[PDB]
């Protein structure tokens, strides 16, 4: 279906020719095409599959983004900028942008190598900034992940590398944007019960206690250990899995969010139904152990990334650091130093 519709050569919209595939989500597909009715320009064309779902997904995503480049049309909040949307046999496609890489797509193909202290805290800045925009402006994100962190520019060098047979790629410039609005959600719309990519989603999104911006503070809490690490510390399919991780790597969970919970199937009285003295109990514990631990180094902008990090992963959302303090962070004073 999607299949017969993005072929390379292929015309969307009487001026769109697909030279290459982007990505893949869920939602479909990115492709870039060359716009030859804006003088060869490249752009990003997101390919919606022709389902309910999906197709009221991007609806939201097109009313969403009509808002922020409107409210912000220099872009200095970093949100990516929609060019225009089409249907093509029966698809909604929306045309933004080009940008480079996914920040997921460049840990994975340097082979899980993480990202430079000095890149982690401009992107981190540039994402608390990003984040915090859709914040002042009554939404929250909800599916924070590095596949929606972009690099502005191919701004990096690449260079075939025989002794482990692979490109590896070299940051020059970290500037980055988020994309995909097609979750995010307005304060006054209806919430989804479920919300974010499992290794992203908050203790409070998990325990179906009610989310707000606060949810997105946590996603940006696991990013940056992913970038830091080049793993998550959450490699885990299962919620109660990902609540026992939760226990070993960030300490016991609060009481009060445990015994609100309607997720009861999780615990027995006040505590986390976990059997860690089994084999899947005891393999959570060998890949898992306090967050300061992961730390590579001791030197002090080290501590100051994971006093932020610990900051962002607090499980009462109430309690979270908001991105606007995130923004005032120690970390980031090297930044402002003039
Ligand atoms: C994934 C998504 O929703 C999205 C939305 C708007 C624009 C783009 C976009 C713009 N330029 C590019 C260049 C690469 C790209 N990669 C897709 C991400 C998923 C790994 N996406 N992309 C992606």
């Amino acid at each position: 279906s999607m299949h017969l519709i993005c072929q390379s050569g292929d015309v969307l919209s009487a001026r769109y020719e697909i030279v290459d595939t982007l990505g893949e989500g869920a939602f479909g597909k990115v492709v870039e095409c060359i716009d030859h009715k804006a003088g060869g320009r490249h752009v990003a064309v997101k390919i919606v599959k022709n389902v309910d779902r999906y197709c009221e997904a991007a609806r939201s995503e097109i009313q969403v983004l009509e808002h922020l480049n409107t409210t912000d049309p220099n872009s200095t909040f970093r949100c990516v900028q929609m060019l225009e949307w089409f249907e093509h046999h029966g698809h909604i496609c929306i045309v933004f942008e080009l940008l480079g890489l996914s920040t997921y797509d460049f840990i994975k193909e340097n082979g899980f190598l993480p990202f430079r202290l000095d890149h982690i805290r401009k992107m981190a800045y540039q994402i608390c900034k990003s984040v915090n925009f859709l914040h002042s402006n009554k939404l929250t994100h909800t599916d924070l992940k590095p596949e929606n962190i972009l690099f502005v520019q191919s701004d990096y060098t690449e260079a075939y590398n025989p002794k482990i047979k692979r490109d590896e790629r070299t940051l020059i410039n970290p500037d980055i944007k988020v994309v995909d609005f097609g979750s995010a959600t307005y304060d006054d719309e209806h919430h989804s019960t479920l919300v974010s990519t499992r290794h992203y989603r908050a203790p409070e999104v998990i325990l179906a206690l009610g989310w707000s911006q606060p949810c997105d503070v946590w996603s940006i809490g696991c990013i940056l250990i992913e970038y830091y690490l080049g793993f998550t510390v959450f490699p885990t399919h299962d919620s109660k899995e990902h609540l026992a991780m939760m226990e070993r790597i960030l300490g016991p969970l609060p009481k009060h969010m445990i015994q609100k919970t309607r997720k009861r199937k999780y615990f027995h009285h006040d505590r986390l139904d976990w059997d860690e003295h089994s084999s899947a109990g005891r393999y959570v514990s060998r890949a898992c152990k306090p967050l300061k631990e992961f730390m590579l180094s001791q030197d002090v902008e080290h501590e100051r990334l994971f006093d932020l990090i610990q900051k962002m992963l607090e499980y009462d959302p109430a309690k979270r650091i908001t991105l606007r303090e995130a923004l005032k962070h120690p970390f980031f004073d090297l930044l402002k130093k003039s």
